[PDB]
């Protein structure tokens, strides 16, 4: 790989960063105590030096230091259940399908776009990508679209695991049943034609009372741990061991939704991409360890749920984009299942787990039409800086606080990079978001736009040094789990209630950028958390936002209006003279 090596990022930068980014998200008194504590931990010849050194070890020996570390603390580790927890999806214009042969036609072409695309891939034929935004021209890392089919993620009592065939195939569900698609027998990838007449086929049988089977798809929407052990149970049965293999090793799936009950609007779009709706509606009809699930709905609600472990967004969406841009034949076989008493038991418990998930995501979609990115340019001023700032203004114009905040900051740029963490959360935002709400202190307007640009300049200084490798996360987390290695108990540091905190993500945010109709949205990642995903545009700016309705605290409704007056006051102080 002609690509740099992750930095590792010299140990008392990261230590001194750390503390100044928490400073102001604890009390005084439990910051002294950190300080002290990432003093004796940081002190000459101590034990930070020490795993900093089996880091640079690590880094040479390695391709990219934190992978397998990072990929089970971000992913693989996760006990919660996929959907929303995990899994995000992206949800592709409103189609409109009159016949059920509109839906079909449609399902045949992706498909093989999907093969045409694959094909590319086999054969390295697709274009090298390049930085553009912040730090742009240089080489990215492409190892993530090689994940984009060829993975599935198996579930473990406490750790998941992630991952070619002839014939090539994907399994088509349809009214939670699953089907086996041959798309390439030798090298010869089916016509768009016969891929259409292979879909009528599967929507026929798929309508046989006498050969339905149960929702075993239902089971791989439960707790990683619950999976796992209802998974060990089907795996006694060899015929289960099958069509479980047959899954495994499928290129993606293509799932044929029912109609759904609601208007189309792209907040129930998106519900039905995220979760389906439930075990009423499309909740079964799904089988998350896959990593792509693409949604071709009766209705016209399309889409791909996506296995996020084994690449991100950025990636998922080029492809996705591609995707559009592009757009002797024996009987499919259905993937036979031997239940038991057992099985029953468990698809019952998913059905339960499932529906609380549905009934307790507060999801909307918030599109800004005020302004985008061309307004903010004429500022002199990062859009994405902009935009983390609102968020920050957002939340705590209605928190009356401000949280450790998360920030997906891609680092690409080095081998098998994934990304770090930008901690929008800083000091110089606390100052901001404080001058604007606290209207006794009566800051005078032309202050508070010098503070909204000052911190506007700390959030771009922050992902300068995010995206270059020299930010803080990835660092402590390999540090920490090399001091595991040594010895199942932790340091202080990391037992510290102060870097507890700092992970508790209460409001996790990302950008994803489309050229396209489509979006990508997903759930937070703590249960009084927000998820914010924005996509700005020349001059629209679209936001995501989920959040969960059993707490009392968070609303997605209040967070959205709260974004928009946000970007308000801030189009209003970049405009005063
Ligand atoms: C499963 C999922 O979906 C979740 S996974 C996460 C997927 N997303 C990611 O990983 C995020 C990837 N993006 C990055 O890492 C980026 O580096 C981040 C940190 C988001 C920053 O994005 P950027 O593209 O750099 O945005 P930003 O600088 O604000 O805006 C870029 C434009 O804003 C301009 N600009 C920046 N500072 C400016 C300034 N001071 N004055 C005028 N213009 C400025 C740039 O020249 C650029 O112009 P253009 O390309 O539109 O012609």
């Amino acid at each position: 790989s002609g690509l740099p090596k992750l930095p590792v990022p010299p140990l008392q930068q990261t230590l001194a960063t750390y503390l100044q980014c928490m400073r102001h998200l604890v009390s005084e008194e439990q910051f002294r105590k950190s300080q002290a504590i990432v003093q004796q931990f940081g002190a000459p010849g101590g034990l930070g030096e020490t795993l900093q050194q089996k880091l640079l070890e690590r880094q040479e020996k390695t391709a990219n230091w934190v992978s397998e570390y990072w990929l089970n603390d971000m992913y693989l580790n996760n006990r919660l259940a996929l959907p929303v927890n995990s899994s995000p999806a992206v949800i592709f214009a409103r189609q409109h399908f009159p016949g059920t042969d509109d839906q079909l036609r449609f399902a045949a072409s992706l498909i093989s776009g999907v093969l045409s695309y694959k094909a590319l891939l086999d054969s390295h034929s697709i274009p090298t990508d390049c930085a553009k935004g912040q730090l742009s021209g240089q080489p990215l890392c492409m190892k993530q679209y090689y994940g984009l089919f060829s993975s599935y993620r198996l579930p473990g009592h406490t750790q998941d695991t992630l991952v070619m065939p002839e014939p090539e195939h994907v399994i088509v569900a349809c009214c939670n049943q699953f089907f086996v698609l041959d798309v390439v027998i030798n090298f010869r990838r089916l016509s768009e034609g016969d891929l259409f007449t292979q879909l009528r086929k599967i929507v026929k049988m798929a309508s046989n009372a006498a050969a339905r089977l149960p929702p075993i798809g239902l089971l791989t929407s439960d707790g990683r741990s619950e999976w796992a052990e209802a998974r060990t149970v089907l795996v006694k049965d060899s015929t289960n061991r099958d069509s479980l293999d047959m899954i495994e090793r499928c290129i993606c799936l293509v799932c044929l939704d029912a109609p759904g009950g609601v208007e189309l609007s792209d907040t129930h779009r998106a519900l039905q991409l995220l979760h389906g709706g439930g075990y009423s509606k499309n909740g079964a009809n799904r089988w998350y360890d896959k990593s792509l699930q693409f949604v071709v709905g009766r209705d016209g609600t399309c889409g791909v749920v996506c296995e996020h472990s084994p690449f991100d967004g950025i990636v998922l969406v080029q492809c996705t984009e591609h995707l559009l841009k592009h757009m002797p034949l024996p009987a499919p076989r259905r993937l036979r299942w031997k239940c038991s008493p057992e099985i029953q038991g468990h698809l019952a418990s998913s059905a339960e787990k499932l529906q609380r998930i549905v009934k307790n995501l507060d999801f909307i979609v918030y599109k800004f039409d005020n302004y985008g990115k061309t307004f903010i340019k004429k500022q002199k001023c990062s859009p994405d800086a902009f935009i983390q700032v609102a968020l920050q203004l957002a939340f705590y114009r209605l928190h009356r606080r401000l949280v450790p905040t998360y920030e997906s900051a891609s680092i690409r740029r080095f081998q098998e990079g994934r990304v770090d963490n930008i901690r929008s959360a800083t000091p110089e935002a606390l100052a901001f978001v404080r001058a604007v709400t606290d209207h006794k202190a009566a800051v005078p307007a032309s202050e508070k736009l010098l503070l909204l640009k000052d911190a506007i300049r700390a959030q771009t200084a922050y992902t300068v040094m995010a995206i270059t490798g020299m930010a803080i996360d990835n660092h402590l987390l390999a540090l920490r789990e090399l001091a595991r290695a040594m010895c199942a108990a932790l340091p202080e540091m990391f037992m510290d209630e102060t870097y507890l905190m700092s992970n508790r993500f209460v409001l996790s945010t990302s950008q994803v950028p489309t050229t396209t109709e489509m979006f990508c949205c997903y759930g937070p990642v703590v249960p009084n958390g927000y998820g914010a995903c924005y996509n700005p545009q020349p001059e629209t700016i679209l936001f995501c936002i989920s959040s969960f309705h059993s707490c009392a605290a968070t609303s997605s409704s209040k967070f959205a209006k709260a974004v928009e007056e946000s970007l308000i006051d801030m189009r209003d102080l970049c405009s005063l003279l």
